[PDB]
């Protein structure tokens, strides 16, 4: 039947997801499809009493796939920030929130984006966080990426780096040796929220997904899933 009918009649919902992007949607070492985004969707499905089937495809196919009706829903860290994409898709209540954070040495007293004006700040010169550092008046120290940026902070050849909350938390959880720490996080209004994406004209279906999401937010489940994949609740804006 239609999506809302299948949701209401304990039917089957199809979800597009990449399966090649840890810790969001990936194959664990036994082969199981898991990750933050897959596990949220499994718990949402369980709230609505619906069965879920994941359809694994790469990003560019995922979206055309959704629009073309190859699945009902897409789950893949999609914030849908572009006004142009908002005219073609609807997004549920977000089940996770990410934004810029500031990382410095364990010995550091930096606190804000103001504290790095003129400071040595490790970034890739052509990355979106490079532009942010340079805009904030930082002295850029060139690296290729996150691991190299923290190596430099460890060696004291840079004092700070700007990057994404969830990339950083994922790195610090796998590398607890770090010796570095988040000293600032963008406030709520600077954060981007990821949600289940569906085609236009499914308002009743989205409301249900949102409602299930909020249910999972309040009964503790999203907090359990954030702690498992990131060491933190990532469900709060």
């Amino acid at each position: 039947g239609s999506l809302i009918e299948r949701i209401n009649n304990k039917g089957t919902v199809t979800v597009g997801t990449e399966g090649t992007y840890a810790p969001f949607t990936y194959h664990d070492k036994d082969g199981k499809l898991t990750g933050y985004d897959v596990e949220v969707t499994r718990a949402v499905a369980e709230k609505l009493g619906v069965k879920v089937e994941f359809k694994e495809t790469q990003w560019d196919s995922m979206m055309a796939g959704l629009k073309a009706g190859r699945f009902d829903v897409v789950a893949n860290q999609v914030g849908l920030t572009s006004p142009e994409r908002q005219a073609t898709f609807d997004k549920s209540e977000p089940y996770s929130w990410s934004g810029a954070v500031l990382v410095a040495h364990n010995d550091s007293n930096i606190k804000s984006i103001a504290d790095i004006k003129g400071v040595k700040t490790a970034q890739s010169l052509t990355s979106n966080y490079g532009e942010k550092a340079k805009a904030a008046g930082a002295q850029l120290v060139p690296v290729d990426g996150l691991a190299q940026s923290l190596t430099l902070i460890e060696q004291k050849r840079a004092d700070a780096t700007l990057n994404d909350e969830l990339a950083v938390l994922d790195y610090l959880k796998k590398n607890p040796n770090a010796g570095v720490k988040i000293v600032w996080s963008a406030p709520a209004d600077e954060k981007v929220g990821s949600g289940l994406i569906v085609n236009k004209g499914n308002d009743e279906a989205v409301a249900k997904f949102s409602t299930a999401i909020n249910e999972l937010k309040a009964d503790g489940t999203l907090k359990k899933l954030g702690e498992q994949f990131f060491g933190k609740d990532i469900s709060v804006q």
